[PDB]
Protein backbone atom coordinates (compact mmCIF):
# COMPACT_ATOMS: atom_id res chain seq x y z
CA UNK A 1 0.00 0.00 0.00
CA UNK A 2 1.94 3.26 -1.40
CA UNK A 3 0.63 6.08 1.06
CA UNK A 4 -1.39 4.46 3.17
CA UNK A 5 -1.42 3.99 7.64
CA UNK A 6 -0.67 1.19 10.04
CA UNK A 7 -3.68 -0.20 10.56
CA UNK A 8 -3.10 -1.58 13.85
CA UNK A 9 -3.11 -4.88 15.04
CA UNK A 10 -6.25 -6.88 13.73
CA UNK A 11 -8.15 -4.31 13.15
CA UNK A 12 -9.30 -5.66 9.87
CA UNK A 13 -9.90 -9.26 11.35
CA UNK A 14 -10.89 -10.33 7.60
CA UNK A 15 -7.54 -9.92 5.94
CA UNK A 16 -5.67 -13.26 4.73
CA UNK A 17 -1.93 -13.77 3.92
CA UNK A 18 -1.69 -16.53 1.44
CA UNK A 19 1.96 -18.23 2.24
CA UNK A 20 3.44 -20.79 -0.01
CA UNK A 21 6.60 -20.36 2.28
CA UNK A 22 6.68 -16.11 2.35
CA UNK A 23 3.25 -13.92 1.64
CA UNK A 24 2.73 -13.64 -1.80
CA UNK A 25 -0.77 -12.24 -1.92
CA UNK A 26 -3.63 -11.09 0.55
CA UNK A 27 -7.53 -12.32 0.43
CA UNK A 28 -10.66 -11.96 2.60
CA UNK A 29 -12.41 -14.59 4.82
CA UNK A 30 -15.95 -14.70 3.50
CA UNK A 31 -17.02 -17.40 6.22
CA UNK A 32 -15.22 -20.25 8.26
CA UNK A 33 -14.43 -22.55 5.33
CA UNK A 34 -13.89 -20.34 2.69
CA UNK A 35 -11.39 -17.03 1.34
CA UNK A 36 -11.79 -14.89 -1.59
CA UNK A 37 -8.65 -13.61 -3.58
CA UNK A 38 -7.74 -13.28 -7.04
CA UNK A 39 -7.11 -15.79 -9.39
CA UNK A 40 -4.32 -14.31 -10.20
CA UNK A 41 -2.95 -15.09 -7.07
CA UNK A 42 -3.40 -19.05 -7.67
CA UNK A 43 -0.73 -21.40 -6.94
CA UNK A 44 -0.67 -25.10 -5.61
CA UNK A 45 0.69 -25.49 -2.00
CA UNK A 46 -1.38 -22.44 -0.14
CA UNK A 47 -1.33 -22.37 3.47
CA UNK A 48 -4.04 -19.27 4.69
CA UNK A 49 -2.77 -17.82 7.73
CA UNK A 50 -5.41 -15.67 9.63
CA UNK A 51 -4.92 -13.27 12.78
CA UNK A 52 -2.26 -11.70 11.28
CA UNK A 53 -0.28 -8.38 11.91
CA UNK A 54 3.03 -8.77 11.53
CA UNK A 55 4.04 -11.45 9.11
CA UNK A 56 7.70 -12.19 10.19
CA UNK A 57 6.69 -12.27 14.02
CA UNK A 58 3.93 -15.17 15.62
CA UNK A 59 2.33 -12.23 17.80
CA UNK A 60 -0.04 -15.11 19.20
CA UNK A 61 -3.14 -14.29 17.44
CA UNK A 62 -2.54 -16.36 14.55
CA UNK A 63 -4.23 -19.41 13.21
CA UNK A 64 -2.30 -21.14 10.25
CA UNK A 65 -4.93 -23.59 7.94
CA UNK A 66 -3.77 -25.43 4.64
CA UNK A 67 -6.08 -24.98 1.57
CA UNK A 68 -7.94 -27.66 0.53
CA UNK A 69 -9.08 -26.50 -2.74
CA UNK A 70 -8.96 -23.92 -5.17
CA UNK A 71 -11.80 -22.62 -7.72
CA UNK A 72 -10.59 -19.58 -10.41
CA UNK A 73 -13.59 -18.20 -11.92
CA UNK A 74 -14.82 -20.24 -15.26
CA UNK A 75 -14.13 -17.49 -17.20
CA UNK A 76 -10.92 -16.06 -15.53
CA UNK A 77 -8.93 -14.41 -18.48
CA UNK A 78 -5.29 -14.42 -17.35
CA UNK A 79 -4.47 -11.88 -20.53
CA UNK A 80 -6.74 -8.91 -19.53
CA UNK A 81 -7.62 -9.78 -15.82
CA UNK A 82 -10.99 -9.77 -16.82
CA UNK A 83 -12.77 -12.11 -14.15
CA UNK A 84 -9.86 -12.08 -11.56
CA UNK A 85 -11.34 -14.03 -8.70
CA UNK A 86 -11.40 -17.24 -6.56
CA UNK A 87 -12.42 -18.75 -4.12
CA UNK A 88 -9.92 -21.13 -1.62
CA UNK A 89 -11.40 -23.60 0.85
CA UNK A 90 -10.11 -24.24 4.13
CA UNK A 91 -9.35 -27.69 5.19
CA UNK A 92 -10.49 -27.13 8.83
CA UNK A 93 -12.71 -24.59 9.64
CA UNK A 94 -11.27 -21.37 11.05
CA UNK A 95 -11.98 -20.52 14.84
CA UNK A 96 -13.62 -17.03 14.84
CA UNK A 97 -13.12 -14.36 17.46
CA UNK A 98 -12.66 -10.76 17.74
CA UNK A 99 -8.89 -10.95 15.45
CA UNK A 100 -10.59 -13.03 12.57
CA UNK A 101 -13.95 -12.37 12.02
CA UNK A 102 -15.75 -12.55 8.39
CA UNK A 103 -16.73 -9.98 5.87
CA UNK A 104 -20.07 -9.82 4.60
CA UNK A 105 -20.71 -10.21 0.64
CA UNK A 106 -22.45 -7.25 -1.13
CA UNK A 107 -26.36 -7.38 -1.69
CA UNK A 108 -25.33 -4.75 -4.24
CA UNK A 109 -22.79 -1.95 -5.89
CA UNK A 110 -21.26 0.49 -4.91
CA UNK A 111 -21.53 4.00 -6.09
CA UNK A 112 -18.81 6.06 -7.22
CA UNK A 113 -17.63 8.48 -4.23
CA UNK A 114 -18.23 5.82 -1.95
CA UNK A 115 -14.98 5.62 0.47
CA UNK A 116 -13.43 2.15 0.84
CA UNK A 117 -10.97 0.06 3.09
CA UNK A 118 -7.87 -1.41 1.12
CA UNK A 119 -5.17 -3.41 3.11
CA UNK A 120 -2.31 -5.54 2.49
CA UNK A 121 1.30 -6.06 2.73
CA UNK A 122 2.67 -4.91 -0.30
CA UNK A 123 4.88 -2.49 -1.68
CA UNK A 124 4.81 0.51 0.08
CA UNK A 125 6.81 2.75 -1.98
CA UNK A 126 6.23 3.53 -6.12
CA UNK A 127 9.50 4.27 -7.56
CA UNK A 128 11.78 1.65 -5.50
CA UNK A 129 11.08 -1.17 -3.28
CA UNK A 130 10.04 -1.22 0.10
CA UNK A 131 8.12 -4.34 2.20
CA UNK A 132 6.07 -3.65 5.33
CA UNK A 133 5.70 -6.50 7.86
CA UNK A 134 3.17 -4.91 9.20
CA UNK A 135 -0.28 -4.72 7.42
CA UNK A 136 -0.77 -1.26 6.18
CA UNK A 137 -4.35 0.38 5.20
CA UNK A 138 -5.82 3.36 2.69
CA UNK A 139 -9.27 4.73 2.92
CA UNK A 140 -10.30 5.65 -0.95
CA UNK A 141 -12.81 6.26 -2.71
CA UNK A 142 -14.28 4.36 -5.79
CA UNK A 143 -13.99 6.42 -8.94
CA UNK A 144 -16.28 7.23 -11.89
CA UNK A 145 -16.32 4.52 -14.80
CA UNK A 146 -15.58 7.56 -17.13
CA UNK A 147 -12.33 8.44 -15.24
CA UNK A 148 -11.59 4.76 -14.88
CA UNK A 149 -12.08 3.82 -18.04
CA UNK A 150 -10.01 7.27 -19.78
CA UNK A 151 -7.10 6.21 -17.61
CA UNK A 152 -7.21 2.31 -19.23
CA UNK A 153 -8.82 3.29 -22.73
CA UNK A 154 -9.95 -0.39 -23.78
CA UNK A 155 -9.11 -2.47 -20.69
CA UNK A 156 -12.13 -2.23 -18.15
CA UNK A 157 -14.94 -4.23 -18.62
CA UNK A 158 -18.16 -4.31 -16.52
CA UNK A 159 -16.40 -6.41 -14.21
CA UNK A 160 -13.48 -4.11 -12.60
CA UNK A 161 -13.70 -0.82 -10.98
CA UNK A 162 -11.67 2.29 -10.02
CA UNK A 163 -10.70 3.51 -6.49
CA UNK A 164 -7.66 5.48 -5.84
CA UNK A 165 -6.51 9.39 -6.44
CA UNK A 166 -5.79 10.52 -9.85
CA UNK A 167 -2.91 13.07 -8.51
CA UNK A 168 -1.63 9.46 -7.67
CA UNK A 169 0.17 9.45 -4.31
CA UNK A 170 -1.59 6.43 -2.41
CA UNK A 171 -2.86 3.51 -4.33
CA UNK A 172 -2.44 -0.42 -3.52
CA UNK A 173 0.86 -2.03 -5.17
CA UNK A 174 2.29 -5.85 -5.53
CA UNK A 175 2.08 -7.79 -2.54
CA UNK A 176 -1.50 -6.33 -2.21
CA UNK A 177 -3.37 -8.46 -4.62
CA UNK A 178 -6.35 -10.59 -3.79
CA UNK A 179 -6.84 -8.35 -0.55
CA UNK A 180 -10.09 -6.63 0.42
CA UNK A 181 -11.65 -3.30 -0.54
CA UNK A 182 -14.41 -2.96 1.80
CA UNK A 183 -16.63 -0.24 1.46
CA UNK A 184 -19.69 0.60 4.06
CA UNK A 185 -18.84 -2.77 5.72
CA UNK A 186 -19.41 -4.84 2.38
CA UNK A 187 -16.73 -6.59 0.41
CA UNK A 188 -16.66 -4.59 -2.86
CA UNK A 189 -13.66 -5.04 -4.28
CA UNK A 190 -10.44 -7.26 -4.57
CA UNK A 191 -6.99 -5.81 -5.15
CA UNK A 192 -6.55 -6.98 -8.82
CA UNK A 193 -4.03 -4.88 -11.28
CA UNK A 194 -2.90 -1.02 -11.98
CA UNK A 195 -0.25 0.52 -14.13
CA UNK A 196 2.41 0.29 -11.26
CA UNK A 197 1.90 1.66 -8.08
CA UNK A 198 0.24 5.30 -6.96
CA UNK A 199 1.54 7.22 -10.60
CA UNK A 200 -0.74 10.59 -11.22
CA UNK A 201 -3.91 9.05 -13.13
CA UNK A 202 -2.82 5.69 -12.81
CA UNK A 203 -5.81 4.77 -10.16
CA UNK A 204 -5.76 0.59 -8.98
CA UNK A 205 -8.32 -1.63 -10.47
CA UNK A 206 -10.36 -3.91 -8.49
CA UNK A 207 -12.53 -6.78 -9.06
CA UNK A 208 -16.09 -6.01 -9.01
CA UNK A 209 -17.26 -8.54 -6.50
CA UNK A 210 -21.32 -7.51 -6.46
CA UNK A 211 -20.85 -9.02 -10.26
CA UNK A 212 -19.84 -12.49 -8.83
CA UNK A 213 -22.09 -12.87 -5.27
CA UNK A 214 -24.35 -15.66 -7.17
CA UNK A 215 -21.28 -17.47 -8.30
CA UNK A 216 -19.77 -17.32 -4.82
CA UNK A 217 -22.86 -18.62 -3.19
CA UNK A 218 -23.49 -21.36 -5.45
CA UNK A 219 -19.87 -22.92 -5.38
CA UNK A 220 -19.31 -22.45 -1.50
CA UNK A 221 -22.62 -24.47 -0.92
CA UNK A 222 -21.60 -27.18 -3.51
CA UNK A 223 -18.27 -27.56 -2.46
N1 LIG B 1 3.95 -14.32 -9.37
C1 LIG B 1 2.69 -14.18 -8.92
N2 LIG B 1 1.99 -15.26 -8.52
C2 LIG B 1 2.09 -12.91 -8.87
C3 LIG B 1 1.09 -12.63 -7.90
C4 LIG B 1 0.48 -11.35 -7.79
C5 LIG B 1 0.88 -10.35 -8.68
N3 LIG B 1 0.41 -9.09 -8.74
C6 LIG B 1 1.19 -8.66 -9.76
C7 LIG B 1 1.29 -7.32 -10.25
O1 LIG B 1 1.76 -7.18 -11.39
C8 LIG B 1 0.53 -6.26 -9.68
N4 LIG B 1 -0.31 -6.48 -8.65
C9 LIG B 1 -0.79 -5.23 -8.47
C10 LIG B 1 -1.77 -4.84 -7.55
C11 LIG B 1 -2.10 -3.47 -7.51
C12 LIG B 1 -1.48 -2.51 -8.37
C13 LIG B 1 -1.89 -1.16 -8.33
N5 LIG B 1 -1.15 -0.21 -8.84
N6 LIG B 1 -3.07 -0.83 -7.82
C14 LIG B 1 -0.49 -2.98 -9.28
C15 LIG B 1 -0.15 -4.35 -9.33
N7 LIG B 1 0.70 -4.98 -10.17
N8 LIG B 1 2.05 -9.51 -10.34
C16 LIG B 1 1.84 -10.60 -9.62
C17 LIG B 1 2.45 -11.86 -9.74
CA1 LIG C 1 2.49 -12.82 12.86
Amino acid sequence: IVGGYTCGANTVPYQVSLNSGYHFCGGSLINSQWVVSAAHCYKSGIQVRLGEDNINVVEGNEQFISASKSIVHPSYNSNTLNNDIMLIKLKSAASLNSRVASISLPTSCASAGTQCLISGWGNTKSSGTSYPDVLKCLKAPILSDSSCKSAYPGQITSNMFCAGYLEGGKDSCQGDSGGPVVCSGKLQGIVSWGSGCAQKNKPGVYTKVCNYVSWIKQTIASN
